[PDB]
């Protein structure tokens, strides 16, 4: 994700919204508010995320400035918003649009909070890291923790009871349906939670408990659980997960083929 | 469910409201102004949908008209709803009132947001069905794609964690748990969900993935997951799911047995 | 728990809300208002629960006033919360803080937000513990109904997805994880879901399904669906679920071994 | 205000909205949701009074129902707001559009929430007439009793500290700026508030005091504290006011001329 | 007003909010939760003005807390509110019921906002004093600053736009109206606001500017702008004002004779 | 105001709000959002602003966007806050401190939401600034048409009921309070509203009236009607006014004598 590819998302985005105003004169004013009145990605996220975490607690406008000031800070995050959006557009049929995850889809939305919570785990502030983790799980139904090592070009389709915990790590290109659990085991702190590598898909329902690999473009089948590690480019399937066969491509991720014969 | 047979079920809904005004005077003004103010079911649930629907985005008093607009195109989505309600009172245990899935389920109230959303889709308000599915999803955390094509007399029981794609069908009287999965494979459009018919019985978590048939008067057992066709009058079960037995009744989503040996 | 240890797990928590005000500004005001105005966890809990309960149609004041009434009528309940925010700060790694709980979890919430309604139900105020229960459903994603029997010392970790049914039993000291059935079967109604007895663990994504005796000290590993009883001090794992082993303690809900083979 | 003419003040108000979306993409959306989709004045009137008046106690869509069981009753309500919105157009300068009275100000809003007050306590509502009539002061900051007696083609301009009370009448075609009170005297009940004949004019701060006639065609001195009776076709002023000059036409609530030489 | 008193003002409360509940049905709630669940008119008031007081900022759960103490601390202020409630019900043609003041009447609403602002400025917590003023002003359009010194027994007639500063005084038994402001002047510190003694009567929109005297029984004619002593049982009226009359009657805010002849 | 006056006010305020925050632990956290996590005054405006015009039409996120740029566009208004502060810090003696007009004062806050709507006036956004106006009214019941000319050092102080019309115009260094009217006459548009000279104070319920010029350092004495011209350096008062002496200093707008006799 370079600056010039930036910008591009960022301008298709654009050009989408001036299609959805006319399409939805009920949300004209909300497609403009998010969208046509911003000049960048980084812009419209703010603005997303300090509308949908809002509460009593917090309003949007203050949650705008904390979002802000990490996006200033690590402007990374900006990008690797981007690639999580091309990664829904590419991989996802029921979206079309690079504008769609940004307005709507709230396994996205919870992503990216979570790469805000991260960022203020990493600088210290850990009780409103905290504070926004279990806001997230209220709000949209998907329970990260802040400590969680998470890359980009990562989906998460429909994303309800998604759980990822406090070691997890989640490489790039990684695609993950609802109800998936990166789990812990034990009552003690240390290392106890999955280690996802790139390219690996996760069916809706998985379980993946303890501190073991999921090894590169390996595929999780849907409803596994998985306590022992999983060699890369292998496909585990079944409860508890025995390796069942190999996928058809290098990066499951990519091609989301929910068959477990192989 | 005639026009008499719908009068009937409105004038139970009716008569417990004020039963349960009288017992609980917290909720006598909220019986009052969802219920016993109404002289129909179609205003009831118009009132409903735009009440619980509601955000900043979009208010209850908006909600409500495109609700009462696509009533007055297509009353048989009142009828499907009063069968929704049967459904309910029937086939759980756990509701002994008709009143009580239109007042606080939110597997009802997915459903007929849900059918609000599939006649915008119909009609060529994509943007807003799209918008409505997602909101559902953050508040009631059932995700229906709108274009999705279900039946009537359907009960989505507890509800939390369904998620139903694009171009899946639920046939008429068909019962699903929370956790249910009817989803997609692959990363192409087309024809790519369950086709679910008539008298189906899922049990809470399966997951029942691609373009496969789950034929009618079948039984899928809890926690399944289905790569391939059930038969009409079978049993599935297992990750990967097989035919396991066949149920004791035609209509398994009637009796809700969620045992499996058959 | 008795009455001096209540009085010590409340002082930790006003301990620990010092030095969270401290750190963080923007939420000092809400750690004040949660935790430092108050003398008492019962007051503490009011509050939270009157918060997190509040809607349109009850108030956070009204609401309060209800939870009040109830903690005065038995006063055990808020021991029971006491209990249950040990659980939590032991059995997971996590949690570090008594305060985390309170101020956080959504299990922890919806367990004492079905104390309430349990209290209300077993009252003769039935409508409203059913409204009340419906509410937790949508607004922290778990579903217990009111009618179940629940203990203390519970951990509901993470907690979206879970349903627990009218006739359940859950005795004290067990662990349950996100997307946990406690469920029923068949359309009539009486005896009909599962009696979890002390000291049970329960992975996620677990469904138990029936009248059915998960015994003391039992261990049901993730994505199972338990269909008949399991005996005490035994581990049962698969879809459907058999005895696989045994437990490597007497009461794997402190543990949190997420391991079956054993 | 025939049938025909209100159809027209409907158009105009419809043609001006179109304009009005084109212009402002931050209230596109509103004006589509209060004028563009409604087909008549009345359901554009409902959805303004149900969304202004909204609160905790008594939400818009509740409100609405209210409002258009009124208006199903004495659809003459409607004609009076057209009435009332003419009257604003051609005799308020700072107004240019039949939307803008509708859309924004609110003595408009004010009057026609009184119209609604009105109704209910002459069928026996009298404590929804009264919560309506209060509510109506704190937001729009006018205290019209229920009970009061308002013909129509009336301007309430600016609006704010406008109070009129109990046995007040006032005949079409008044209008009446900021801090006018119509007020009564004495602690007795009945008749003890004036009666504003037609053509009347009473400018900024009059206080009008008592069971007292202000005849047709009389104009009242902003400032003016009138505690006798006001012969028709006289100007009044002073503290307390005595005929100082007669108005130059026939209706000084035409014409606005504030001046008081006569 | 003595204790027994205090409890039958309370007991006329309940007595009408039952008529109430039955009367409007879509208020029902409303009358439980705010005057039939309570035991005294203390715990009625607290209710009140943390609904009617709350904000983002601070919400009525919190508000309650503060209302709570200083009503603990200082219950003589709940007796003031009772004779400010029978004021009311004495004074005002308009209000037969002893619940109205309470429920509607945004001048006793303010006024006993004041108290509470009065008691904390007193106790040094100013800046939440000062906070509270602005938000009552705002709110209810009644901007009385906390070091102003009010009695008992008064009534505050509709009460948009009245204004007492910072060094006012206002004894026991004083009817105030609209607009009314008790007005200080220059730009320093110290003592420069009216003086109203017990029993005054002033008409709405008098100013009254000044650290002057308005002595016992006097009576202020609507409109006058006072800027010198009045005498004891005295009728001022003018702009500016001068001794006219004198009141038929010992205590004039008893009657509330408008006229000012005399 | 220069560039290092604007800093040192801003300084003072993030001072305040230091021991502010100290000594009030409810409001730490908003003194806090509100002041001291700004950098400037321009800042502290913004925010300030956004959250008080916010509604469900237009959020404080999107208001807030909308100030930021009237304020890049035109940096003025950020220095002629500064002097509004001061102007009531200075002339105000319940006022010791340069964050309490702009924390709490609605007069203030309704000035500053004008210059809003005056800029966006001129920009051609007259839809958005009348909305803003009609909501201002509504919110702080301070009625300024956005065509109004106003300049800064002005101070309104209470500010209930103040009413400026479309071609009025406010010079530097102005004083007004409560219920003051800069009104209209006449039917046709047009020049028709006072034009108030640098140093004018204007008095308590004072309504001026037409397209009359009131004169340098005059001073209009409160519930003065004000149908003529009024010379510089001169007292006017009456019903209707007269010129009834000459101002003790050359600019009573900065000293707030109220006294007309000079």
């Amino acid at each position: 994700m370079s600056c010039e590819e930036l910008e591009i998302v960022w301008n298709n985005i654009k050009a989408e919204a001036r299609t959805l105003a006319d399409c939805e004169p009920m949300l004209a004013s909300f497609y403009h508010a998010t969208l046509l009145k911003h000049e960048n990605l980084g812009s419209a996220l703010s603005y997303m995320l300090a509308n949908k975490l809002s509460s009593p607690i917090m309003p949007a406008i203050a949650i705008r400035e904390v979002v802000e000031e990490a996006y200033a800070a690590d402007p990374e995050m900006i990008a690797s918003a981007a690639c999580d959006i091309q990664a829904v557009r590419t991989r996802d049929p029921a979206v079309d649009k690079y504008s769609t995850p940004l307005l709507y889809l709230k396994g996205f939305h919870a992503l990216q909070a979570y790469r805000i919570g991260h960022w203020l785990w990493n600088q210290g502030r850990r009780a409103l890291a905290i504070f926004l983790q279990n806001q997230v799980s209220v709000t949209f139904q998907v329970d990260i923790h802040p400590a969680a090592k998470i890359g980009r070009g990562i989906m998460l389709d429909h994303a309800t009871g998604i759980v990822v915990g406090e070691t997890a790590v989640i490489e790039n290109d990684v695609s993950i349906l609802q109800s998936v659990t990166l789990g812990g085991t034990g009552k003690s702190g240390g290392d106890r939670h999955p280690k996802i590598r790139e390219g690996v898909m996760i069916g809706a329902g998985a379980k993946i408990l303890g501190n073991i690999e999921v090894g590169r473009g390996a595929k999780i089948g849907a409803g596994s659980v998985v306590l022992q590690p999983v060699p890369p480019h292998t496909t585990a399937a079944g409860v508890p997960a025995r390796i069942v066969g190999k996928p058809d491509s290098d990066k499951p991720s990519m091609d989301m083929d929910q068959h477990f014969n192989g």
